[PDB]
């Protein structure tokens, strides 16, 4: 049932590792999943819907990991607190590079992919700002920029920098240096006057 | 001669203001430029080459403005020094939003557009790092992150944040707040321990 669904999704994630969605056919997904083409179309209307689902799963997985962290504070300095938070996204997206890369590209052509990405970005920005505000209310951070604006820029930094590193873009921060790079800019910009 | 060339480029920039390149035909560009379709193909092999040229012009214009600034230091504090530098890109790209938006999209489909963007990003990052290093050699900034890595992340931040603001993406920093937002993160991350 959804064993077939899960097989289709697993096949698609596997094939995206070697090639873009444009070079993957419904027939490729059916064959890998051990079903016919019409059987495929029972579970998904298009290969594009498969990618949307894969992205939805990855994004929700990151979001659920952040909710877990938010409910269960690590017992640590402010630097480590932000590092642990950024790390949810580094590891989650980092563990699904093909889906991340394909899903980012699909933002250009798919309103549903764009709206999905937008919804979660708003959520993560709102959460970032809430934490900055808490830190300001505690007297741990200075009241500099509007928190929501600072959060927006920091979140967009992370999007572009993590994804360029994962894709090995020229230029990009090496993947083994990206977490430390982002944490420094977050801590100095949130705590610095 | 290149009056016809300049007319084709001006027409394309105008039409990109109302619609994507995919909804602009060679015939639209010819007609706007006051020439026939075969006459068009004398100046450019495709509508895609027209966009490449427009982007090349905008990018080189920003780069020439930064070279000017680099040769002629504004007489001012470190915050204003970075603000003046970021502002070259805010105003240059900000004055050509349609070309900026279309050129960024074309990175996905055009190797020449990707390689153009990559070449200048490397250049601007190398320049950013050189300035950070100078500031460190002067004893004006602490030796924190590797300068080239810090420069990379800051430059990618600016790319994503400026372009999201210009496109009115959800989410995005409002255009009237983006310069101050980026300057704060640059100054605190370059000067902060
Ligand atoms: C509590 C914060 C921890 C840091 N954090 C992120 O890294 N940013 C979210 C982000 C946005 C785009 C792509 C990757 C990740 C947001 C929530
Ligand atoms: C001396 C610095 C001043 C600040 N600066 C920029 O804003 N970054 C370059 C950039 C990169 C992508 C898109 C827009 C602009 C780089 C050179």
């Amino acid at each position: 049932g959804d064993d077939r669904e899960l097989a289709i999704l697993a096949t698609a994630e596997n094939l995206l590792e070697d090639r873009p969605l444009a070079d993957i056919s419904v027939d490729d997904l059916a064959k890998g999943a051990g079903i016919s083409r019409p059987t495929f179309y029972f579970y998904f209307p298009s290969k594009e819907a498969v990618l949307l689902t894969l992205l939805d799963r990855v994004v929700n997985q990151a979001d659920m990991a952040l909710q877990t962290l938010a409910e269960n504070p690590a017992d640590t300095d402010r630097e480590n607190m932000w590092r642990t938070g950024i790390n949810v996204f580094f590891e989650t997206f980092g563990s699904h590079k093909a889906v991340t890369r394909a899903g980012q590209a699909a933002r250009a052509t798919s309103v549903e992919v764009a709206e999905l990405w937008s919804t979660f970005m708003q959520k993560w920005i709102a959460y970032t700002a809430a934490v900055i505000d808490a830190e300001r209310d505690r007297g741990a951070a200075p009241r500099t920029l509007p928190a929501h604006e600072l959060a927006t820029a920091l979140n967009l930094m992370n999007e572009r920098t993590l994804f360029a590193s994962f894709a090995g873009e020229q230029p990009s921060v090496p993947e083994a240096r990206v977490l430390d790079t982002l944490v420094h800019i977050w801590v100095t910009s949130i705590y610095g006057e």
